[PDB]
Order: structure tokens, then sequence, then C-alpha cells
């Protein structure tokens, strides 16, 4: 049987291929991602599919229905059988799938545009000339709301209380108001991501200081699924092997725009 | 029943008190590991004692009888309940052991004698002088013994070679032949350690290049224990809720003594 893959599109994890309308199937997309699920097939011994998620989300249970969305509701609910993506390994998600030993690390991390005087979390929470924000939704957000820690609760305050909004609907919004805003605009958001924007053009973007959280992405699968030991399995041999560092350096820096 | 623990001795993970004569039970150790084991144990709600692995080895698999030592064969053989200590996530062990998520990353670093003129695991790699070894029964040798990387593959071959033998028993003793041997002798070990060694006295030591690999340490017990679920989503909580993270600031805290 050909096993149903749901992933998600997020350069460089997921993209099409610029030609892709002369390609079928599998081929019409590129990315880490991409590469990371033929190596755990091939490993794993299956044939399969790639689908993106209809609703475009990663995994959220709504307060209201309680109906799972996203790539964790395909797996809750039966439509899919894997999981490949920046899939975030968090405790509600657990409890809910499997998820792999994690295949990347990452945390909420400090984009400035180059020369701005802000090296840590404690420089940006002691001062207001330059702002700062998250996206307006999702889990950098919530993080802050939630912490209890010093630093991120006044951070908090600031952002939930700064004027004009300090948020921002998405991560190119985030990104093009960083580069445009002199200076004056700082942008919080995960380390993988900062890592790829400083390697793209104009490379006028940087990131700063360490980092804020520690998590990593994990390959998900249905609640007792057979196909989740020998997925985890693969995903250890591959980082055992450097393969993985391999992938990570391919997407980030072989395809980087911004030089060493 | 009282869940039995096993652990190492490996600072800052786990240390003897210096007065531990006095003390009594569990109060005679304190580090990282003691302070995880007591949130893991109040958030899964279960009553623990905590002792130190009979044979002082992390664990591997002899190659000849199969049979496993360390705190992995202590969980594999029924000698523990759990093993809650700065042990590594690797292939061969997972398919003997459940593991936990991980709650700390770490990477192979390499430790010299200040002034040692080695800056990288490929400048080792190219010399005999300096001699260069690693732990018996841990995951660093396992991984140079399996690695087809071209510089690690090189490094694993000269040091099943060299001689007298580079390879040590205790991280203490690896750490102490460095200081002793004039810069003679490099280790390589985990970065959480060569740092944390590297910020005290005598000085003496230091860190060089970046780590050769990342990974990270997991919480592990009995393969289909039924404590491994609560346990791991224990670990998932209390990293959220940045604990993971204030134990690491206070276990590795540069109080500046160099
Ligand atoms: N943490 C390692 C021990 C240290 C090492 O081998 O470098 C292990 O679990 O075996
Ligand atoms: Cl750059």
């Amino acid at each position: 049987k050909t096993v149903v893959v749901t992933t998600i599109l997020e350069s460089p994890y997921v993209m099409m291929k610029k030609n892709h309308e002369m390609l079928e199937g599998n081929e019409r997309y590129e990315g880490y991602c991409v590469d990371l699920a033929a190596e755990i097939a091939k490993h794993c011994g299956f044939k399969y599919k790639l689908t993106i998620v209809g609703d475009g989300k990663y995994g959220a249970r709504d307060a209201d229905t309680k109906i799972w969305n996203g790539m964790v509701g395909e797996l809750v609910y039966g439509k899919a059988d894997i999981a490949i993506a920046p899939l975030t390994i968090t405790l509600v998600r657990e409890e809910v799938i499997d998820f792999s030993k994690p295949f990347m690390s990452l945390g909420i991390s400090i984009m400035i545009k180059k020369g701005t005087p802000i090296e840590s979390a404690e420089d940006l929470s002691k001062q207001t000339e330059i702002a700062y924000g998250t996206l307006d939704s999702g889990s950098t957000k919530e993080f802050f709301r939630r912490s209890k820690i010093a630093v991120f609760d006044k951070m908090w305050t600031y952002m939930r209380s700064a004027e004009p909004s300090v948020f921002v609907r998405t991560t190119a919004e985030g990104v093009a108001r960083v580069r445009k805003s002199k200076g004056k605009y700082a942008y919080l958001l995960e380390s993988t991501m900062n890592e790829y924007i400083e390697q793209r053009k104009p490379c006028d973007t940087m990131k700063v200081g360490g980092n804020l959280d520690s998590k990593g992405y994990g390959i998900a699968t249905p609640k007792g699924s057979s196909l989740g030991n020998a997925v985890n399995l693969a995903v250890l041999k591959l980082n055992e092997q450097g393969l993985l560092d391999k992938l990570k350096n391919k997407w980030w820096y072989d395809k980087g725009e911004c030089g060493s």
C-alpha cells in the first residue's frame, strides 16, 4: 500500500518546483522535508505520496469544537499515515499522536536589521526605542503570553501594550518590517527560519543572541501505528550517519545567497 | 512500591555532597539530574530512591556475549526501574530500552590542555604526536567506531591502533590524563561536561572547535514499562514551563573562578 504523507508548503521544507506544470506526483516538489521523506521511505521500505494539508495548519485543538485541525488532525482522524514537516513536538500534540525523536532543533530567536544595537533578549526588554514583536497568532506569541520567566513576562507586557501594533499577520510581513524600519523593529521567530532568511538576498538581516527556548521538530504518526517504530529508528540512524546535518547544510547554506 | 532510579556520578549532573556522611537517602546527592528526578517524581506522583550504577558505566553491548553493561544493562536485566542521568539517546540503545524525548542537547567535543596546538577534529586526525581518545562503554566511542564520515573514520582507525591505549574507564580519568600529559593527550567528550570543567579550577583545560555532532540525553525505562508514558509527558511539560532551562542555567552558572 502507498503511504499517505501529509505535509505543508513552507520554504525550504517543501516548495513547488518552478517547472512543476511539466512534472507529476512527488517530483512536483523539492526541499528539506522532500529529501527527508525519501530517505525515511528508503530505510523503512515503503512507497509514498506527498499530499498538502487542506487547511494549511500545523495542528491545534479548537477551544469550542474540540476538533484538531492541520496535519495533526489528519493523523488523529485517520486521513493520513504520517506527517513529515516542520512540526514541533509539544505536550498537547504528544498526548494525541506519536512522534519520532527530533530530526531538527530550534528555539525562539531575534532577527534584526544589520547594524541594530541589540545583542540579547535582555537588551530588548530593557528599552523601547527599538520596537519588537511576533506573529499575531501561533506558538511564538503564545510562548510570551504564557511565560512565568521574568524577562519574557516583561517583554509580553510591553508587546501587548505597544502602539502601533508590534504584531504581524505573516512571516513575510515580519521580515519586510525589519527590512523597512531602519533598525527600529526586531522580529521574534523560530531560529531555523531566522537562519534561512539570513541567507536570502538582499542579505540585510541577521540572527542575534542565544535562543530564548529549546524544542525540536519530529515525524508524527497516528498513536499506536506500527510505522512509528521503524520511522524513529530511521531518524536516529540518519542523524548518526550525518545525513540530517548534510540536508540542513544543503538547503540553508549550499543553496544560500549571502556567503559564509 | 518505591521507584529505583539508576544514575551515575558525573558533574554537574549527580555529585555526592561534601558532608554526605551526615545526610540520609536522596539528600546525600546534588546536581541537575538530582533536581530533575525530584521534578519528574512530583509530576508523576511516585516515591523514589537514587542508586549509583554498580559498574560505573553508561552502557554498551559486548560484541561476543551480547550482554549490556552500565545503566543500560541495569534497565535491560531488571535491576532498576528508570535511569535519570546524562544518558545519550542512540540507535543501538533505542532498540533495547525506551527513551523520553530529549531533556538536554549536546555534541561530541575536544578537550585540550591550554597551549596544545589543536583547533579542530581535522587537526587531530592529521597527526600522531598528540594522542587522543575517549571513554569506554559510552556513546562517544560507539560513534567513532561506526562513523563513515572521512575525518571521524580516520580518527577511529588511529584510536584502535594507538599504543599505549588511548581509552579511559571514567570521565575523571580522561580529564586527569589531559591535565598530566603536558600537551600530549586530547580527550573527546560531550560538550556539556567539557564546558562545565573549563569554567572551574585549576583552569588549565579548554574546549576547542565546534561540536562534531548533535544529539540529546533522554530519560530511560525498560522496554514496554508503563512508567514511560508519564515520564515523557513530564519532560515535555517541564520544558514548556522553562524548568529545564532554569536548571541548566543554575548548574552551568559561571562563578568566574577562571
Ligand atoms: N553520555 C554518554 C557518556 C559520555 C560519552 O560517551 O562521551 C553516554 O550516554 O554514553
Ligand atoms: Cl550574512
